[PDB]
């Protein structure tokens, strides 16, 4: 009721949608809040209710989540929604701290039936195994169910988004199709044709990635292009920090965008992508100041 | 400049885990101190080097040309200009416009030190294309190595997502994608690449010289000298003059304790390979803040 004047308060620039929260509990409930509002509005126009939402880990994504329980003048069906994972830290031998086990109690608080309702990795299989499997899962879900509607993303100070990490089309094509090692290499001819047409040639909806050691090296995530085709990307940004980077970003990709290097603006390059803003006051005007 | 205070300055560096710190008070003395101490290492090694030439690769970049700007201002020890050989540590490419780039923009510094570039300098042909440019580079140093043994000091910086030079994690695929696939400057077939470590497949470079990639803003395209090549440096020096960068040093520390990836982590490899100095600016007792990785 404090919140739905808000969402009227959305400010739009260069096609990205700002919300704006004043401190964290209200960046957690507004995020929440509108996350519920998109669910719910997808819910209403999609023949058979089955809307399909991602889900990013990490503290941010959680605390937002947390929230979602506590949305109540927003009438939503969760027996009809769709849930996958976004991105996976892979570890074969210990699962305690994976995106999965620390955001599942959300599945637990809406009731939700997993077997039925949720896609993500079999993190007990090889790496080999446990993509090529979540590949063809993430797949049979597009085909069952169209599209993604509702994807929930962070940003890295790397600029990465998912486990999506710059260089993504060096990331991705050399530890999926060199040597074959995923999927086919023979699928794929690399020119040495910008970073941006090469990365349209990978076809397949879940990678392998790798970042350092003390982040997880080995990564699981899906396609920037699924991703893109999501009918709405809501970005979770709740710092000074994170709002320069994104300023930052939105600089240096005026020219010549590298969607390898700033994924974050394939997606809002793609339309319909929402940023929740919490650390500056006024936030879209500091941005039309760099325009 | 006071050449009596900064000489003890350098008597009390702090070391810790195999780094020296050497710690300037503000800007301005980060800037004498770092120049003053690059001079006498300079010196120092030119007694100690065949027919004292002392070799020392540059890098380009604000921090470091502030540096060099106080080269001159060093007065209280010898040195032979004469005998110096410089190269260029890493450059951003433009063939068809060069007036921002890296040589351009230090270039003032062989002037100042009325260097015979002809005969001193090592650099990058950038009307040559890409391919050409790296080959003809890469054979250039080779030349230096063997005619001079190897470099002598490395003046360095690090950047936010933890490259140096032009070595942009993940420096393996970075530079794998650019160069070997498809033979596009170095042959495919010269590389056996295995889907074991990052650090295992880095060890497979062979090259002095690499084309990388970055993004438009920074200029996309760029040469670097190898890893490699730094790491066989006498003395590799970093200029870190900011608590930014002394943040991200520390991070990197603490995330590199364990299992460190040399191609995501390229100034690691650097500390390993030994001989890394680290002046810096914006934390009183900055190795304090390390310790504690460390014990
Ligand atoms: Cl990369
Ligand atoms: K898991
Ligand atoms: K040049």
């Amino acid at each position: 009721q404090a919140l739905a004047k808000s969402l009227e308060q959305m400010n739009h620039l260069h096609n990205v949608k700002y919300l704006e929260a004043k401190d964290l509990t209200d960046f957690n409930q507004k995020s929440a809040y509108y996350i519920c509002h998109q669910i719910a509005e997808k819910q209403l126009s999609k023949e058979g209710g089955h809307v399909v939402i991602g889900l990013s880990g990490g503290k941010t994504p959680i605390d937002v989540y947390k929230n979602i329980a506590l949305v109540k003048d927003i009438k939503i069906d969760t027996s009809k929604l769709i849930f996958f994972i976004i991105d996976e830290r892979y570890k074969r031998d210990d699962h305690k701290f994976s995106n999965y086990n620390n955001i599942k109690f959300l599945f637990e608080s809406l009731k939700i039936n997993e077997k039925e309702q949720l896609y993500r990795p079999d993190t007990s299989k090889n790496i080999v195994e446990c993509v090529r499997d979540y590949n063809e899962k993430i797949k049979n879900m597009v085909k069952k169910y169209t599209k993604v509607d509702i994807a929930i993303l962070g940003m890295g100070s790397d600029f990465h988004i998912a486990s999506l990490f710059p260089n993504i089309f060096f990331n991705i094509y050399m530890n999926n199709y060199q040597n074959s090692y995923i999927y086919d290499e023979s699928s794929i001819k690399v020119a040495n044709t910008s970073d941006n047409d090469n990365l349209d040639l990978l076809k397949e909806y879940v990678y392998f990635t790798t970042t350092n050691n003390f982040d997880v090296r080995k990564r699981i995530t899906v396609s920037l292009d699924l991703l893109g085709n999501a009918s709405s990307k809501i970005f979770l940004l709740n710092s000074t920090d994170k709002l320069d980077l994104w300023k930052n970003m939105l600089l240096k990709s005026y020219v010549d965008v590298n969607y390898c290097l700033y994924p974050a603006v394939y997606l809002i390059d793609s339309m319909n992508t929402t940023v929740v803003t919490c650390g500056y006051t006024n936030y879209p005007q500091m941005l039309e100041d760099i325009y």
